């Protein structure tokens, strides 16, 4: 049994295209990415997501919907990151590079895989066919999955 850290991720998906931001600094730097980071105390999961894209991207939401679920275990980590994974309904400003950060929109013909995180190869798609997920995958370092789960579910 491991202990887990909550985290967010928010996919800006529009019906052509996908607002992805280039990590600037720290875990995951260089790859794209949705936005997020940990869930604080207080908020709820879905109020932390909201958040964290604001502080990351600019962009801010009233709303959100949940798309999936993924954990995270990273050889030589014993805790696992619980990442709650959710698409926006709507935005109404721009998105603005930051410290941590540089937004850029992808048209769904170009979806950036082989710079984000090997997993997105797996789940991005379910989440373009509106379907929920779960996921897990084990890392060895930040390029090599040595195992992994991933199943559709009716309600994430
Ligand atoms: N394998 C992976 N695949 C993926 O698509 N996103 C991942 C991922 N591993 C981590 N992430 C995402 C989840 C979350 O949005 C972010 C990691 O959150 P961070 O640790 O950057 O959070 P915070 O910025 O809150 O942390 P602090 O540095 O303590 O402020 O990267
Ligand atoms: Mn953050
Ligand atoms: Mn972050
Ligand atoms: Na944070
Ligand atoms: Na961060």
């Amino acid at each position: 049994m491991k202990a887990s850290r909550l985290y967010t991720l928010v996919l800006v998906l529009q019906p052509q295209r996908v607002l992805l931001g280039m990590k600037k600094r720290g875990f995951g730097a260089g790859r794209w990415n949705g936005f997020g980071g940990k869930v604080q105390e207080g908020e709820t999961i879905e109020d932390g997501a909201r958040r964290e894209l604001q502080e990351e991207s600019g962009l801010t939401v009233d709303a959100l919907h949940k798309v999936g679920q993924i954990v995270f275990e990273f050889v030589g980590e014993p805790e696992l990151m619980d990442v709650h994974v959710f698409c926006t309904d709507s935005i109404q400003g721009t998105p603005v590079e930051s410290d941590e950060m540089r937004p850029c929109w992808f048209q769904l013909d170009q979806i950036p895989f082989k710079d984000m995180w090997p997993d997105d190869s797996y789940w991005f798609p379910l989440l373009l066919q509106k379907k929920k997920f779960h996921g897990y995958f084990k890392f060895q370092g930040q390029d090599t999955i040595l195992d992994y789960t991933l199943r559709e579910v009716d309600t994430v």
